[PDB]
């Protein structure tokens, strides 16, 4: 609902950029990606100057949005806020920080979430849904990037190793918590990057 308006806000935004710029500020995204470790347990840990340099990249619509997530097998449109915004991540989706930002490339891996998200808001609560070989699309500065659904792993909540990036991969894993017994895990649905559809 404030999330369809947040999502046209950021078509908008991008529809109004210069295709250069647009493209200056994926590449900005692309070389922070590759500055990442990559073949180790994911650091999510970020110094406040790491912080600032990620808070400053893909900030198109200047509330944080980076992106946004299309799932058309279960109808889902949702803008993608960085993971520092913290409030807001109670009724949006939000990036992991210290994963790679939502732009692709080989030796990327990077980890939405709506695991912060108040119940109500329902966000990914559906993603137990997806199959191996269903589709979702990330749009991100007029570019998309598409996904196809190789994995789906339970966790318990400490288990990030799947998480690492692999410098010969391009993935995004969709998070959300998955709840049963009187316990609380992660659910990780991950895709492999394959080329947009006609
Ligand atoms: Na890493
Ligand atoms: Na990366
Ligand atoms: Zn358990």
């Amino acid at each position: 609902h404030m999330q369809s308006q947040a999502i046209s806000n950021y078509e908008n935004k991008v529809e109004k950029l210069d295709t250069s710029k647009a493209d200056e500020m994926r590449a900005a995204a692309e070389v922070y990606n590759q500055t990442l470790e990559k073949g180790v347990v994911p650091n999510y840990r970020l110094s406040e100057e790491e912080k600032r340099t990620y808070n400053s990249l893909l900030d198109v619509t200047g509330t944080g949005i980076m992106a946004y997530v299309e799932i058309p097998k279960l109808g889902t449109n949702l803008p993608i806020y960085h993971g520092t915004d913290d409030a807001i991540l109670q009724v949006a989706i939000g990036h992991i920080p210290g994963s790679s930002l939502p732009v692709g490339g080989q030796g990327t891996h990077s980890v939405i979430s709506g695991h912060r998200g108040l119940p109500s808001a329902k966000l990914f609560t559906d993603i137990d849904k997806l199959k191996n070989g269903d589709r979702f699309m990330i749009h991100v500065l007029g570019k998309t990037i598409t996904y196809q659904v190789d994995q789906t792993l339970t966790v318990e909540p400490e288990d990030i190793s799947s998480l690492a990036i692999d410098p010969d991969q391009d993935y995004c894993t969709l998070v959300t918590c998955t709840p049963y017994g009187i316990n609380s895990h992660r659910l990780l649905v991950r895709g492999h990057r394959v080329p947009n559809e006609k």
